Formats: C-alpha cells, sequence, structure tokens
C-alpha cells in the first residue's frame, strides 16, 4: 500500500527527530547545546517533526480544508528548516573566520543576532509569497504549489553557494560538507518534483513522498551526524 507506506515513513521520521530533540535537551547544560549551533539543530529537528505531522494530514480523506492547511504547514515547515540551515552556515562562517584570525572567544551576540535576523528575513519573505499566492487561488492547484517549490529552489541555491564558500574557507569542516551535500540533494529532489507534479494524477502522494525523503536527508546528513559528533 503506497499510502500506508507513506504514513509509516512519516511516523518513523517523526520519532527519529523527537529522539534528536530529547538528546539536545538531556544535554542542555553543555555549552554547545545552549549555543547557536544547538538551537539551529533543534529548529531543523522541529521542522522535520512538523513536516511529518503535515504529511499525515495529506494521507486522510481528501478535502479542500485539510489539504490546503496541510500544504501550508509543509511550506512553512520547510521555510523554517531552510532558514535554520542558513543561520547555521552564517554562524559557522563567523566562527571559522574569527578562530582563523584568532580570538578563540565565541562569536559575539551581535554577530549571532545578525545571522538570526538574516535567516528570519528569508522566513518572512516566504510567508509573504504564500499569502499572495493564496489570494490568487488555493494551494490545491498544482501551479500554485510549483510557485512555492521554485522559491524553495532559490533559497536552496543560496545555501549551496554559501556552503561552498565555508568549504573553501575550512576544507575539512564536516558540518559544511554535510549541509552542502544535503542542499544539493534537496535541490535535485525538488527539481524532479516540479517536473512530476504536472503529469502525476496522485500528486499529493508524490509531494508527500518527496518531502519525507527530503526531511530524511536533513536528518541523516545534517542533524544526526552533528549530534553524534558531540556524543564523541
Amino acid at each position: 500500500g503506497r499510502e500506508e507506506e507513506i504514513l509509516e515513513r512519516a511516523r518513523e521520521l517523526r520519532e527519529r527527530a523527537e529522539e534528536a530533540i530529547r538528546f539536545l535537551d538531556e544535554n542542555a547544560d553543555e555549552p554547545w547545546a545552549a549555543g547557536p549551533l544547538g538551537q539551529m539543530l533543534r529548529d531543523i529537528a522541529e521542522a522535520i517533526i512538523r513536516i511529518a505531522e503535515a504529511v499525515e494530514l495529506l494521507l486522510e480523506p481528501p478535502t479542500e480544508e485539510r489539504v490546503e492547511r496541510a500544504l501550508e504547514l509543509i511550506a512553512e515547515a520547510w521555510a523554517l528548516a531552510l532558514a535554520a540551515i542558513l543561520e547555521l552556515l552564517l554562524v559557522k562562517k563567523v566562527e571559522v573566520k574569527r578562530k582563523q584570525n584568532g580570538d578563540d572567544s565565541p562569536p559575539t551576540q551581535e554577530e549571532i543576532e545578525a545571522a538570526r535576523e538574516e535567516a528570519e528575513k528569508m522566513r518572512e519573505e516566504f510567508e509573504k509569497l504564500l499569502e499572495e499566492v493564496k489570494k490568487e487561488g488555493p494551494l490545491t492547484e498544482v501551479e500554485h504549489v510549483l510557485k512555492l517549490l521554485e522559491k524553495f529552489l532559490k533559497y536552496l541555491d543560496k545555501i549551496i553557494e554559501l556552503a561552498e564558500e565555508l568549504a573553501s574557507i575550512d576544507p575539512d569542516n564536516e558540518l559544511a560538507k554535510n549541509i552542502l551535500e544535503a542542499a544539493k540533494k534537496l535541490k535535485e529532489l525538488f527539481e524532479k518534483l516540479i517536473e512530476e507534479l504536472k503529469k502525476s494524477p496522485e500528486w499529493l502522494l508524490v509531494l508527500a513522498e518527496t518531502v519525507l525523503e527530503a526531511a530524511e536527508t536533513l536528518y541523516d546528513l545534517i542533524v544526526k551526524p552533528a549530534l553524534e559528533a558531540y556524543k564523541a
């Protein structure tokens, strides 16, 4: 059962992300979990939880109300994840540049807030796109979803470019390599998805399957490795 199978992936993905958040809380006293890196991993893990919960709405009896609310939750959750990934790159860029120059001291609060505010602007611009597309019509129309996915592709290009430059500044930085590899995979997944939605009669399931795979990629390549690096 394709739909039974999607519901199973969503619940398993949800449980893995919750284990991640429990890991960060049980380690709240440690400095890395309190800092910006830990909070961004939490945000990504929370975004994965929300994506999984929203997919479960899709796999219900179809209705204009639930499906559209489900599409907005998927869109806003990916908006959170891409913004958290962006802020993570921005904070690590400042960390690496400083520690290379010297000043082992952690990045200043102003540097951190500057990165948080840039990520936040990306999150707000997506919300404005969502609100304007919705007045044009419901997101249950394929063209409207494609408009949101193309915007995700734009943000993902920005992440890729920025992760490329961290990897040039710090060639041996595993977090930058993982974000770069995850961002490249998400771009391939979302481009193939834009191709398919036009010709797919059951496009909600195709969208459901793709966002689960994309969220699984965030968990497997970004979240879980960074946590395991701190256990050891």
